[PDB]
């Protein structure tokens, strides 16, 4: 069980005001930190985010949190659940802002919802260091969906932060888990996410908000336009086949889907050829990190955990123990460890 903290800067609020926080585990006996940003889409304009507060709540407020959450998967504490990180310090910090983690705007007068994901991190890393945090040797920001864009967002800005405190010796590093995403032609028919920006006050890292510039942040989203702009070592896990993909493109077999398909496959397996740490099967599925099965799956024989463990001794090729597993069959569940 991870135990809640509600932020002790009560000026950094979820959507409805009400105080965020995070939900911690100690592992006094170790110097390394994981940090996970929960998902769940985000809302763009005010009717919209009114729809989300009455049947989403959680994802607006912390009212309604229990004071307890148990660790599944890479936040699970028992070795044969966790073979990656099972004596790690744990951290779940829950989306409550809907807004990818980018925002950076209060409410006010003007503003119904404050949008504050960018600054609900920095708050978090910054109350950790006076409990533990000061002594890492590594922290690793993690998560899953929109948490997991949220990963590529703002793992270079904990980096940042955590030098200009006076901690140049912790290494930042990111883990982003399905939120891999390309702008891609609809099967049957970007503008949400250029309103968002605009509606949550939504920042974007430094170096690729100056490739794109005014008007053009919404690019920053993708993972494949942003991930080149990154200086912190960044582990990117990513079906080929994203559920949440296929909806935003309008799938739910003849020639013209089937042709479609495998198109969106071949096209996610090129934006990773050149990412040298990367998991991605050929599946139909959503998230895995979290899940507690997410040893089960594997690509060319290797399991998830083993090549974050491989990741962990490449940043101290290795014979046997491979970082970039990319799937080459072309079609979903062509991988027979594809979560049933
Ligand atoms: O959160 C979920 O369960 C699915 C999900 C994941 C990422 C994004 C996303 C939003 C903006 C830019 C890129 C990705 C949207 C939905
Ligand atoms: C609380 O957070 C806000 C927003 O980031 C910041 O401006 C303010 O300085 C913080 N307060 C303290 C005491 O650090």
């Amino acid at each position: 069980d991870l135990r809640l903290h509600l932020l002790l800067n009560t000026s950094v609020t979820c959507n409805d005001g009400s105080p965020a926080g995070y939900y911690l585990k100690e592992s006094r006996g170790s110097r390394r930190w994981l940090l996970f940003l929960e998902g769940g889409w985000y809302c763009f304009n005010r009717e919209n985010c009114d729809s989300r507060y009455d049947t989403m709540r959680r994802l607006m407020s912390s009212r309604d949190w229990p004071r307890t959450r148990t660790g599944t998967g890479i936040l699970s504490s028992q070795p044969e659940e966790n073979p990656y990180w099972w004596n790690a310090n744990m951290v779940f910090i829950p989306y409550c802002s809907s807004d990818v983690w980018s925002g950076a705007s209060s409410k006010s007068e003007k503003n119904e919802y404050a949008f504050m994901g960018a600054l609900i991190i920095q708050e978090v890393v910054r109350e950790l260091l006076g409990r533990g945090l000061s002594g890492a040797k590594v922290l690793l920001l993690a998560g899953s969906s929109a948490g997991g864009t949220g990963v590529l967002l703002n793992v270079d800005r904990v980096a940042e932060q955590l030098e200009k405190l006076g901690y140049p010796a912790i290494q930042v590093r990111g883990l982003a888990d399905s939120g891999w995403f390309l702008d891609n032609k609809q099967y049957r028919h970007t503008e949400a996410i250029r309103r968002g920006i605009r509606y949550w006050n939504g920042v974007v890292p430094e170096r690729c908000r100056r490739q794109f510039q005014e008007g053009e942040e919404w690019n920053c989203f993708f993972g494949y336009k942003v991930y080149p702009t990154l200086r912190s070592p960044v582990f990117v896990v990513q079906w080929l086949f994203d559920e949440a993909q296929l909806t935003v493109d309008n799938v739910h077999v003849q020639e013209g889907l089937r042709l479609y398909i495998q198109n969106l496959g071949r096209e996610l397996r090129h934006t990773l050829k050149d990412v040298p740490a990367s998991f991605a099967p050929a599946c139909l599925s959503h998230e895995i990190i979290i899940r507690s099965h997410w040893t089960d799956v594997q690509v060319k024989g290797t399991s998830l955990p083993r090549a974050l463990h491989c990741w962990d001794r490449s940043l101290h090729p290795l014979k046997g123990c491979p970082v970039h597993l990319v799937d080459s069959c072309p079609w979903p569940h062509c991988n027979p460890s594809c979560p049933t």
